[PDB]
């Protein structure tokens, strides 16, 4: 792609392709801005009756995507336009968006949605979602409009269009018991369970509620919808936070849940509860193209091992979009996409079995990462992250490589190579935590590279990151780092065709004091084929400053 492959195409309303009346933001990279918080690090504001910005679509479309920000407490409308002539409304709302903290309370970024005395607003984005009754051409000049009686302003970021097939009916009624407006989910799968001649459920076209936990035990269970722009899982909406979803039990285990989406009441973070699918310790089961929004995460495995998500949507969640923890080995997580999820997009973190192994996260695309990185190792062993897209991050690294053990019990990296092999990190890095007494000093945070390389307490090591072009990051192409006192030295870590364009600061920080109490890197990498082009203020930072640390320019660097 780079990254997932979607039937969507995601296009910018501020493309110098799109006429608009209205007003297109200066790019910056700030938290709690409307420019620093969109896609692209730019919108187009309208903000008076007659502004629109217009489109033209380069994929025939019927459905729309419209990701915005409008007042805190507000809904209402915005007007859509075919070739000159209105189509309809989008339904726009502030009821999941605005997140309130401190400049030095980021740490609470996500979990407090209530406005206060001396809070800034943060997460400002949310979308809008829209199907129209013609497929319109590529060519078609789709406009987004402000009309009279629609919202007072609103920042336009980008579209999603999408030629969004008819729904799909019960594969077979004799074999998938069919929810009905009489025939609760939970009654269609206790159907299923006392019927060895069937296969699962089917559920249809429709919003249908799920204000519990549906477990699934018995034997494999498959779970299958229209599509996910036409099967609504719904939590109660006049409800805020509720733990709904499934809850796959080992005996439902080679399960598969597909072609639906389901749309959570969370407003913010909670730990405990909140994920879409529990299945702890669960096996061989599928979950594919299934769209999910306002959930804590999509999955959140622990000791949970050949599983398979693909071709899924995670959009606003209010932490990660897919971990897999404690064990969890040889999982497929392939092709699917994570837009404004709430802390790492998509995690592996391996913990005590010795490590998590054997998994393949391929064809990953995570954007807009409202906290967090968008890809993020946490120790293990032969764990391949391969043709990943990851853009647009509030607070910290487009990928996360880290040997901290959170206060866990982890062995670190492995003898075997955790591989990142094809990736595109279009503007990110960011600011986080504190830099007191910290070197190059210059805000209150501790400041973060496009990929950050950190040696925590346990084993660093077995690191090959190859294949890699790092645009317009925030600060850094690479940042290596090793916690004192434990100073692990890190050990075959290699950097191969990698192309860092136009970072604000250096192409490569070794990190020298990160804060008070903090040194340099133990260890050294190898850089081949390492390109440095048009850095702020030099190609690499730190080298004289870290005598524990070696740099290896192998072949092809220009620093
Ligand atoms: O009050 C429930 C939600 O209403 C709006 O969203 C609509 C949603 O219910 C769904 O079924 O489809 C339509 C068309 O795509 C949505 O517009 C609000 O936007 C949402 O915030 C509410 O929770
Ligand atoms: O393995 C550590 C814990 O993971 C889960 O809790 C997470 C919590 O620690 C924090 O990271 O937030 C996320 C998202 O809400 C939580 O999933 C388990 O729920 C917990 O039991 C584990 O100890
Ligand atoms: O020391 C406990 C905390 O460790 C991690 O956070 C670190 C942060 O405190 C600061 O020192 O910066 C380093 C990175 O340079 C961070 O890793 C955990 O993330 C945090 O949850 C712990 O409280
Ligand atoms: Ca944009």
């Amino acid at each position: 792609g780079r990254g997932a492959n979607m039937p969507f195409t995601i296009m910018e309303a501020e493309s110098t392709s799109n006429a608009t009346n209205g007003t297109k933001l200066t790019p910056n990279f700030k938290p709690g801005d409307y420019a620093g918080e969109a896609s692209g690090r730019s919108s187009v504001y309208l903000d008076a009756t007659g502004e629109y910005v217009e489109f033209t679509l380069t994929s025939p479309a019927n459905a729309f995507v419209l990701r915005n920000a409008v007042a805190e407490n507000t809904t209402g409308t915005v007007s859509i336009y075919a070739d000159g002539v209105s189509k309809g409304k989008f339904n726009v709302s502030s009821k999941f968006s605005y997140l309130y903290a401190t400049p030095s309370t980021l740490g609470r970024l996500g979990y407090d949605n209530a406005p206060g005395a001396g809070l800034t607003a943060y997460w400002l984005y949310e979308d809008a979602q829209l199907m129209l009754d013609q497929v319109y051409p590529a060519g078609t000049k789709i406009k987004i409009q402000k009309d009279a009686g629609d919202v007072s302003w609103i920042y336009v970021d980008l579209l999603e269009t999408e030629n969004v097939a008819p729904p799909q009916a019960n594969p077979d009624p004799t074999k998938y018991v069919a929810v009905s407006a009489s025939k609760s989910i939970d009654q269609a799968l206790t159907e299923f369970r006392q019927d060895n001649t069937k296969k699962g459920i089917y559920i249809p076209a429709g919003e249908w509620t799920i204000n519990s936990k549906i477990f699934l035990y018995g034997r494999a269970t498959e779970i299958v919808g229209a599509g996910p722009w036409y099967t609504k899982l719904v939590a109660p909406q006049s409800q805020s936070n509720t733990d709904v979803g499934f809850n796959i039990s080992a005996a439902a285990n080679g399960s598969t849940i597909r072609d639906l989406s389901a749309w959570g009441n969370y407003i913010n973070r909670v730990d405990g509860p909140g994920k879409f699918i529990d299945g702890n310790g669960m096996q061989n089961v599928t979950v594919q193209n299934i769209w999910v929004e306002h959930f804590v995460c999509l999955y959140w495995g622990v000791n949970s091992s050949y599983n398979t998500f693909k071709n899924n949507r995670i959009k606003n969640t209010f932490a990660d979009g897919i971990n897999m923890t404690n064990g969890s080995s040889y999982n497929v997580i392939d092709n699917n996409y994570a837009r404004g999820t709430g802390d790492d997009s998509f995690a592996l973190f391996s913990a005590t079995g010795s490590y998590n192994v054997g998994n393949k996260y391929t064809n990953l695309t995570a954007t807009n990462v409202r906290r967090a990185a968008a890809f993020a190792v946490y120790g293990g062993s032969d764990n391949l992250f391969q043709n990943l897209y990851g853009a647009d991050t509030l607070t910290y690294p487009g990928i996360t490589i880290s040997s901290y053990s959170f206060g866990y019990n982890t062995l670190g990296f492995g003898d075997q190579d955790t591989v990142i092999d094809g990736a595109t990190l279009d503007r990110t890095g960011g600011d986080f935590w504190t830099s007191v007494g910290a070197d190059d000093k210059i805000n209150e945070y501790q400041n973060f590279g496009a990929i950050w390389i950190y040696g925590g307490d346990r084993a660093i090591k077995n690191i090959l990151i190859k294949n890699v072009d790092i645009n317009n990051p925030v600060y850094f192409g690479l940042m290596f780092q090793s916690m004192s006192p434990n100073n692990m030295v890190m050990q075959n870590i290699r950097v191969e065709n990698v192309n860092i364009n136009n970072p604000s600061r250096y192409g490569i920080k070794l990190v020298v004091r990160a804060e008070q109490g903090q040194g340099p890197a133990y260890g050294g990498a190898s850089f081949t084929n390492v390109k440095v082009n048009n850095p702020g203020i030099s190609a690499i930072y730190g080298e004289a400053q870290s005598p524990n640390f070696t740099v290896t320019r192998v072949s092809g660097n220009n620093w």
